[PDB]
């Protein structure tokens, strides 16, 4: 059965699946078997690791952040459950398991018209694609219109890969890997959009402040692990935690600043032997055409500046909460996990804290206002999960209730907010628009 | 008072305290301040990582290994409740706490009166000495006595370091360091009158079966990487798992051969900027004496060929106790760290698997063994902490419990079994003194 062999396929996780369509494809590209092997194992450890200091930072960056909110005493009575609450619900959605072949069938289309240089391998992040059908599915009650906003998810975040590739190549250092899928794609159009007004104000076109020039002027008390410590003291400060716990809390902080790039490196160190190889191969064929593997955007935490973003935006974003008019959604589930969404954001700005910060709060209060504008369709996915109890609480996320795609298509095919629908229409539409504009005159220079 | 301040050192963590003991020498050394607060971030990201791999192991190799020993279940009926369940237990005895000062004054003393060159800082594996004392205050029924076992424990494993020093050096890669506690360093004399032996008889030295003549013999298949996949596999079939967490577990059976290196590597880079600096102060004037600090046995399972004898080890141990004379114990939660038993074994052979398999089957005999004779005072050692029913099920743990100074120390006090004293001791003896003209040499060689 179909479902047996995906969702066997699905639990057997990126430790196994990935490594065997790497080494599938070393096996048929004339690699030694054994070299075949080897990066494998590297690509499912590296994932082994990623697992384990995303499962620090959810463990002990994740309940001081869920403890400022609290302290920080306001009226947002709607909870953001966080993609660890907005995933098992999306997969129990009955567009769950028929969203995944459907999006390889997007790609594969779009592979062969030449609409698009990833191929996607992570199946696991197809959920913010079954989000968008969800949420159309609940909104319109069309099969049909969930499955239609599934391959639109898919098409956009297809592109979303290519159109940020020079940015995770050069910026993060992941040469042949394209970053489609999670936050940090889907609201990196917004960054490049704040990035595109500034260079032409003068004097804010030369403000700059990098974790460079911290270390330029503080030396080892600027350095990203002493500020990971920094940051950490605050956080468990800011929660109301004992002097042992804020000074246990913040090593964590750092070893996150020090692990999390040593973590993410095995993918890196056993994907470039098969790259180079396929690129000896695929060039005298295709020609020139450059692929790019679709990857977690986990591999984008490995960035010194996106973990300071991270840890500096969790008491920002309940800030941000706060002021931004409208919201009733309170960050919780997303606030570990928050330079996520803040990542391709320093991309952009290629390390510039002073946009970064400018991005992040307009990222921020959009991703919360929409969040809003999607507890009821939320709380229906719950209901539909059974994750509703007899309180039938609000359910909110920031993750997925927040996105752009999702609440666009939405208002789209049921017209309930025009005004927010031509406000975020026109954000979010010239943001993609700038996004493919840069794009174009990278091809161009490089090529020539 | 010292019951409250000991405790908040304690819980304070090696994360916290031991960096707070090595920013303050590096301040005592006028040593930079920003210079030694890098050292001791480094240090505790350097554990923060280690109790994430050692986490992996536990977690995942541990229930495996659970597996298969359940198969004897019927045979062994005592189950080895490891050092998982030994320490908590010993950290409920009434000599646990002054036990700190106790060993602390015991290394002073020591020191001064230079006797050994080992700055004990692990105030954490204090509780093996505890154990001697506490199963000596069982038996004998002296306070006294049980304050004399944790001496006589200190002063052994601040030996044990100065005379395996050179292994966690060259063998390791640990300068300035020396690893005075766990069941790797108080084993470790077994393994070299196993090393003498075999160096005696004619055409046994001759065999070499090493981790380099692994790799050139295979290829990418025998790198260290691929090896704990191999082995990961077979301890997930020997296990009775499907085959998907056979592929599951193999991975991260690979990951720890890779992680666990990076992890303790911020511990070497942290400590290797303030020896230089106290070797350049200190050198005059302590007569060019050459000082170690004493950490954790886990920085030993940074060797890759540690690890893959704690993989290899895991069905042998129980096959051992399957076949080991009077043995009553079923190994269990020391197996998914058994490589912390056969650890300086490694080094002492060279890394010859050849013979540390013959070394590592001796030394779990005789834990195994002795673990046997200790259930009762094991037992009592767990009604006198709490963790114990009116069913009569029995306690032992191969770690400390089938510990040859804990067992050597009772039989000599209590004189139970003196036939047992008298093997015990001497095959124990003769492996110190062969132990002790091990660093005689090589000091000597040193000098030339
Ligand atoms: C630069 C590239 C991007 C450009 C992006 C431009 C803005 C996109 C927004 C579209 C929403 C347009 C309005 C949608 C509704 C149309 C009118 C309608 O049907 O309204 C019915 C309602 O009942 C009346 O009150
Ligand atoms: C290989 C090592 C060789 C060298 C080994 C050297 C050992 C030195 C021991 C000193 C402890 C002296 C005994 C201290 C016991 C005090 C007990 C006590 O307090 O007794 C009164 C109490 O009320 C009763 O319950
Ligand atoms: C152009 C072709 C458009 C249609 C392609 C197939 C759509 C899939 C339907 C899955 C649910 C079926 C019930
Ligand atoms: C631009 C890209 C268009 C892609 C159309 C995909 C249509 C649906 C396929 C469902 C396959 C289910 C198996
Ligand atoms: C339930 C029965 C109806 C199912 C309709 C499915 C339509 C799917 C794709 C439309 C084209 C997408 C491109
Ligand atoms: C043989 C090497 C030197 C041995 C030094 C032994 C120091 C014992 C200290 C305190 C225990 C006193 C009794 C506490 C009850």
């Amino acid at each position: 059965m179909f479902t047996e062999i995906m969702r066997y396929v699905l639990d057997l996780g990126p430790t196994v699946m990935l490594p065997i369509v790497v080494i599938l494809f070393s096996l048929l590209l004339k690699m030694k078997p054994g070299d075949a092997f080897k990066s494998g194992i590297h690509i499912g450890i590296g994932f082994v690791g990623i697992g384990l200091v995303i499962g620090l930072m959810l463990d002990s960056i994740g309940p001081a952040a869920k403890a400022m909110a609290e302290a920080f005493d306001i009226n947002l009575k709607v909870v953001d459950i966080g993609w660890p609450g907005s995933s098992p619900m999306t997969w129990a959605s009955q567009i769950a398991l028929i969203a995944i072949p459907i999006a390889i069938v997007v790609n594969l289309v779009m592979l062969m018209t030449r609409m698009t240089r990833v191929v996607n391998v992570d199946i696991w992040n197809i959920w913010h694609m079954t989000f968008t059908g969800a949420l159309v599915h609940i909104a319109t009650g069309s099969y049909a219109l969930a499955i239609v906003g599934v391959v639109v998810h898919a098409a956009f975040v297809y592109k979303l890969g290519d159109w940020f590739a020079k940015d995770t190549r050069d910026f993060f250092g992941l040469d042949g890997i394209a970053i489609p899928h999670g936050t940090s794609a889907y609201l990196g159009p917004i960054a490049v959009l704040v990035d595109t007004v500034i260079e032409k104000i003068p004097g804010l076109n030369r403000i700059h402040f990098s974790a460079d020039d911290v270390q330029k002027r503080f030396g080892a008390f600027g350095e990203p692990v002493t500020i990971g410590f920094v940051m950490g003291l605050v956080i468990g400060l800011l929660a109301g935690y004992e002097i042992k716990a804020v000074l246990q809390l913040a090593v964590k902080t750092a070893a996150v600043m020090l692990l999390m790039p040593r973590v993410i490196k095995p993918i890196m160190d056993g994907l470039t032997p098969i790259a180079k190889q396929a690129r000896s191969r695929l060039q005298a064929k295709f020609g020139g055409q450059d692929f790019l593997i679709g990857l977690d955007p986990a591999l984008l935490l490995g960035h010194t500046s996106v973990v300071s973003a991270s840890l500096i935006f969790i008491p920002l974003t309940i800030l941000i909460a706060v002021v931004t008019p409208g919201n009733q959604v309170l960050p919780f589930g997303d606030l570990a996990t928050i330079g996520f969404f803040v990542a391709m954001a320093v991309a952009v700005h290629q390390g510039n804290l002073f946009r970064t910060l400018i991005s992040g709060v307009i990222i921020m209060s959009i991703t919360l206002w929409i969040a809003t504008q999607t507890i009821g369709l939320h709380t229906q996915l719950a209901a539909n999960a059974g994750s509703l109890t007899g309180d039938g609480s609000l359910v909110a996320s920031m993750d997925q209730g927040g996105s752009p795609i999702t609440y666009l298509l939405v208002q789209a095919l049921t017209l309930e907010n025009v005004i927010g629908l031509v406000a975020i229409g026109a954000l979010y539409g010239i943001g993609i628009f700038l996004t493919w504009r840069r794009a174009k005159r990278f091809a161009a220079q490089a090529e020539s």
